[PDB]
């Protein structure tokens, strides 16, 4: 029986077998006072004494959320979808920590994804009690507010500030300053790490001076703040929050009475409404994202990168080969996950609107030169493959690749990956490749587990990768120093050099997508 | 009606249409007088006067070698057999020229390979009317004595002092500085280039003093004289020409009277007891090659590369990924051109046995050591593969990579290519790949021809590499520059980048084969 004392309570964990060895999980500790009532749309508050043995041995309630009824009965989308239990009450975390309890181990912190919108710390991919078996370093995650309850901003206003949900992030970071040692953790030894939107969270904690003393290293996986869909200006907010409120009737003359009359509706007419405060959405659609709120961002992130005003630290960046093709099923002409999705010139063109909604005509017709001039004009699936690749350019891979270059030139240690693997058993059809998500079922350790149909060169990439990240995060450097294996160089301005993660075998390359960022990163910001 | 007038006489050519357009070729002009009789064996000598017009309207005869009768019927293997009546009198070249006749034009001399046994000028993957068409160089080949006939040798002795073969290729590099300004073309802009055998004639060329200044620039594919095939020891070139000596009943006390009773024999007798003059060969076996005569090779060539004695120059070199497939099927045991050839542990040892005659049995042990711990031992076509790279790797890849090193190291640019492109034409099976032998046709524009059933990216794949080749004999770079193409680096030690050529995109890398080629080049040398 364990039972670790906190400094609110005492909370009682369950043992895990897991590969003939056993690990110590602390599923759904609280860390904030539930977010009900007068307190929805604020800052999250402190969390007191409970005395009293909480029982952490089971998921918490996910944040309020829409959810994805695309494909129902589809494993491809539904294992993204939440699997608890839907609530305002969702302000919990989980600790996973190897057995025999360790004495200082290194601490990796989950802020999962979902477009800020979406997403919950309880599905299975990131389990992370293969993490603290096979590499004895602690895992934490948090579910933090998504949508409007956790990015709803009347600029200014307490009532309703902005960057709610990242404020639940950073008062996890500190439960684990506060809270880890007494499970056996290093709280000066805290790497976070993301997916999507996650990532981009932990971008800008990277930027925000709360969060700067609650981590030690960074990992960015498919996602950095400067990415296209990972920031809403004031503007827009503003827009957002008043066309919200005129949909639900709460429309007032006086901001505050308009949060007040917010703060009456149900969960679920907020979550109705989210959709249409804005025009027209496109599939990568952030409704409710990040803001400059003048407290948890300072100044338009932009600024901050450039001019080096962010934690001075190593960070882990990377991208998958094919990140837009997932997204190209959710509303493109002629794309479907059940045929090949050959589509046509005319579609193409199609496409570009429902993903570039406005955007000058001329603006779309340069997308259309610089990624249509085939070798050659033969090849059938040749738009269907330029539609995927305009959409994960811009929206992932040349963002993170600006950030990483732009992090670097401070002088920082930078590593960058290029992910390449296509799991033997994705769901989604072949066309649609090394698809957004699919990295993280091997950076958590999924594949280790034999008895799961993974192939055997699977396994072998997913331990690699494991040892990777986890020497990352102990020691600021993600080589594997014992099976002869590929050097990952740092990344530098100048020469670039990235590493490829595949199962045959992992190359050292340079400039990925020269041609094409250069597109998206000088010319397009049309 | 096309006549030139040559130092020797006239001689009259044809014309062609190429691409809607026209080409003067010249085809078996002789250079030597007919190496027949007396002349057997002998250093070639100088042609006199003709007076007369030489009608040069179709290719000459080849030289007299053994034919492969593997696959009878087989095009993979029949088309490089020769097509032309074999005869001692063989001493005869190629002239292409663009039409309307060029100025001063770049001239490209290629040197056929065979494994200096067989081989002609004659072949279609070798017929240089496409580059003078398309790039405007004049293209010349010459036939050259291979086997027993080229270079047998009995060292010091000028009855047969061995290399006479080499010395056919260098009288007929005398005859273009002669002689090919009168068909427009400019003697001091002239590179050799040459594939396997032909690519270690090149690289000999380099070395030989005699040659130096008979050429300006060398491009090398798949070959070099380090290779270990290339080169026959003193010893082993005097037990063979003694062996096939005894085979002929030509056995003598004076070495004198060796040669003269070789001089009586058939060709077909010296032909039929070449490939017995040693216990055991392989597939890769070459019984009568270039060897260190004191003359054409002043000293054992592997000493002049590592103390800088060659013509300082640019250098191009590649090779193919595959290479060593295609040998696979001409002895190892369970390998087939007819079915995927997964062969197992014990076939596979065995096959080295075939490859590597003795080679003791910790030699053979420490290659199996080296290429067959798999990730994973999964896999049915582990051993399959792992020949077949052992074959390459050994044979052509490794010692490419040390020559290209060693040539750079003294100060001269150098190019290296990886060719990764397997033709959609290929009538080898899949499991064979990329196989040596089968870039040639994309280098002579083979693909630029429509009506002939390549695909388009390999009709677009072909015209960039002429345009690159073309460079680099026309200005010592063999960049691209007009279509936005990779731009390609020089090769250093250091960093050792290289060009990759495929249809899709050509990456630049560095360090091919780093952890094999450390085996073969350092560790083997057992
Ligand atoms: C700010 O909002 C308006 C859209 O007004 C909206 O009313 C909301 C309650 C919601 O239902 C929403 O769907 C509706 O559009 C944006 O201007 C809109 O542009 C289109 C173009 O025809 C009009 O049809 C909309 O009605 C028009 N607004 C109206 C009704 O006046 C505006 O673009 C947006 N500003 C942004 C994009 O930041
Ligand atoms: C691949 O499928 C797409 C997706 O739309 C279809 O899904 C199919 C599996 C099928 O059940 C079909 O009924 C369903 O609508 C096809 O795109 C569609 O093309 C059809 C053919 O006319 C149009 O009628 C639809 O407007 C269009 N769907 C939309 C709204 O995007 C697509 O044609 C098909 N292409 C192939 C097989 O290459
Ligand atoms: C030099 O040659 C001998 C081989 O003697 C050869 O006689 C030739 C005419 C030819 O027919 C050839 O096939 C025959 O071998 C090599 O030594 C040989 O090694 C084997 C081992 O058993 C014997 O069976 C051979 O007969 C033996 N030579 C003899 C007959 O005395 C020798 O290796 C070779 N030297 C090299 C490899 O350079
Ligand atoms: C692939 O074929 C090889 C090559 O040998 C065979 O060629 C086949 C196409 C067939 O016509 C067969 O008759 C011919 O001998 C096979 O290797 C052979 O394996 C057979 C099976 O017993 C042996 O009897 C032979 O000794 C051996 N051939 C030699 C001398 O190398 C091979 O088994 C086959 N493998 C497959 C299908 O994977
Ligand atoms: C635990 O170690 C503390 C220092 O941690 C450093 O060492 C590594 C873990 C590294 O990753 C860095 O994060 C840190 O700088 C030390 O101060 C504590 O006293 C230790 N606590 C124990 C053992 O109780
Ligand atoms: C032909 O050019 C001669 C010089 O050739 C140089 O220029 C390039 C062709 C280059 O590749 C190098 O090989 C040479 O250094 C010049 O001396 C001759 O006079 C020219 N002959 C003519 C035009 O009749
Ligand atoms: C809390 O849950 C544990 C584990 O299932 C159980 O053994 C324990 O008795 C519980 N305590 C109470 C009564 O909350
Ligand atoms: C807006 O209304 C709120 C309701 O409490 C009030 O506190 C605030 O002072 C009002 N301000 C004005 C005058 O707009
Ligand atoms: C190293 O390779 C061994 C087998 O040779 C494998 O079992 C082990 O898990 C590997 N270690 C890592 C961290 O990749
Ligand atoms: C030489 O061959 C040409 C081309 O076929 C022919 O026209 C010419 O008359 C021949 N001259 C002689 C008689 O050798
Ligand atoms: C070897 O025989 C040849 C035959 O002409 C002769 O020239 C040479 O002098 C002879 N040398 C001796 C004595 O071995
Ligand atoms: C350049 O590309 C064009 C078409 O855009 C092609 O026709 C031409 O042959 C190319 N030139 C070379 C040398 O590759
Ligand atoms: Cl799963
Ligand atoms: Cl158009
Ligand atoms: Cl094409
Ligand atoms: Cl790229
Ligand atoms: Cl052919
Ligand atoms: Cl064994
Ligand atoms: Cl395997
Ligand atoms: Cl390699
Ligand atoms: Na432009």
């Amino acid at each position: 029986d364990i039972i670790i004392a906190t400094k609110n309570g005492k909370v009682r964990g369950m043992q895990l077998t897991v590969f003939g060895g056993t690990v110590t999980a602390f599923l759904g500790i609280p860390y904030a006072q539930p977010p009900l009532g007068r307190l929805r749309f604020k800052k999250p508050q402190s969390l007191t004494k409970w005395t009293d043995i909480w029982n952490a041995t089971k998921y918490a309630n996910s944040c309020c959320q829409n959810i994805d009824q695309s494909f129902p009965g589809f494993h491809g989308s539904e294992m993204w979808n939440p699997n608890t239990d839907l609530s305002e009450d969702c302000l919990y975390l989980n600790v996973w920590i190897p057995a025999p309890k360790p004495k200082n181990a290194t601490v990796l912190i989950w802020i999962y994804g979902g477009g800020f919108q979406t997403g919950t710390s309880s599905l299975h991919v990131y389990d992370g009690k293969f993490l603290a078996r096979v590499e004895r370093v602690i895992v934490v995650s948090m579910n933090y507010r998504v949508g409007a309850l956790g990015f709803l901003a009347l600029p200014g206003n307490p009532e309703a500030p902005g960057n709610m949900g990242l404020f639940d992030q950073q008062l996890a970071l500190q439960w684990v300053q506060k809270n880890i040692a007494a499970f056996g953790g290093n709280p000066k030894s805290v790497t976070l790490f993301g997916e999507s939107a996650g990532a981009a969270s932990v971008s800008l904690h990277l930027l925000s001076p709360g969060s700067h003393s609650l981590f030690t290293r960074a990992i960015l996986q498919s996602g950095s703040f400067n990415a296209p869909w990972a920031v809403t200006s004031l503007y827009e907010a503003r827009n957002r929050t008043l066309n919200l409120a005129k949909l639900t009737g709460c429309s007032r003359e006086n901001e505050t009475e308009i949060i007040k009359c917010l703060r009456n509706k149900d969960p679920q007419e907020i979550l109705l409404n989210e959709a249409f405060v804005v025009p027209y959405g496109t599939p990568l659609s952030v409704n409710f994202g990040p803001t400059v709120d003048g407290d948890f961002l300072t100044d338009m992130p932009d600024i901050l990168l450039e001019l080096g005003q962010f934690k001075k630290t190593q960070i882990l960046v990377g991208v998958n080969k094919d990140e837009g093709t997932a997204f190209l099923v959710y509303g493109a002409p002629g794309f479907s996950k059940d045929n090949n999705s050959i589509i046509t010139r005319k579609e193409f063109q199609e496409g570009l609107k429902i993903f570039f909604p406005g955007v000058s005509e001329f603006g779309k017709e340069s997308i259309l030169f610089h990624y249509t001039d085939w070798v050659d004009d033969q090849r059938p699936e040749n738009y269907r493959e330029a539609l995927g690749d305009v959409v994960g350019d811009y929206n992932f891979i040349c963002p993170a690749l600006e950030f990483t270059k732009k992090f670097s030139e401070w002088g920082n240690n930078a590593f960058f990956y290029y992910f390449e693997h296509r799991s033997s058993k994705l769901p989604w059809p072949e066309w649609m490749g090394v698809m957004h998500g699919y990295e993280i079922e091997f950076v958590f350790g999924l594949p280790l587990e034999r008895r799961d149909q993974y192939t055997k060169a699977e396994e072998i990439l997913s331990r690699s990768i494991v040892k990777r990240w986890a020497n990352f995060a102990k020691y600021g450097n993600p080589q594997e120093t014992q099976n002869n294996s590929t050097s990952w160089p740092v990344f530098k301005s100048t020469e670039q050099k990235y590493l490829t993660l595949n199962t045959e075998s992992t190359r050292i390359m340079t400039k990925l997508r020269a041609q094409q960022c250069r597109f998206w990163t000088s010319f397009f910001p049309v």
